[PDB]
């Protein structure tokens, strides 16, 4: 069973990457199961909805009273040293919030870390059906 642990915001980087203080050390976290449009890499450049996704996440984590991280059951870091988790702002999952708004797509689904896969896929279908942002 998964469990939530407290963390403290340091800085929001983009739609799906945030820096937090976790168990007293600064770490970069990458949200599990989603992909927000790129705003940094020279390849593909600044994708559409990139800025918007960034703005969404920033606002959500910066306005929260409490931030929590919840690791899945498999690896806890990616090849770049980033923590892989579901992040909550006042008990609301940022990962899901993004999908529900059409600011991210369900992606990077690894069999070892996919506990909330179905939950996110349901939210994505709803955003598609409402033709929001990315799906417009
Ligand atoms: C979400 C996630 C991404 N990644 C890796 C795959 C991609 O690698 P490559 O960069 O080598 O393509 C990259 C996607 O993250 P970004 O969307 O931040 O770029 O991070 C994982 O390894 N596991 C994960 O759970
Ligand atoms: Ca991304």
């Amino acid at each position: 069973k998964l469990h939530k642990e407290p963390a403290t915001l340091i800085k929001a980087i983009d739609g799906d990457t945030v820096k937090l203080m976790y168990k007293g050390q600064p770490m970069t976290f990458r949200l599990l199961l989603v992909d927000t449009p790129e705003t940094k890499h020279p390849k593909k450049g600044v994708e559409k909805y990139g800025p918007e996704a960034s703005a969404f996440t920033k606002k959500m984590v910066e306005n929260a009273k409490k931030i929590e991280v919840e690791f899945d059951k498999g690896q806890r870091t990616d090849k770049y040293g980033r923590g892989l988790a579901y992040i909550y702002a006042d008990g609301k999952m940022v990962n899901e919030a993004l999908v529900r708004q059409g600011l991210a797509k369900v992606a990077y689904v690894y069999k070892t870390n996919n506990t909330h896969e179905q939950h996110l896929r349901k939210s994505e279908a709803q955003a598609k059906k409402e033709k929001l942002n990315i799906w417009s």
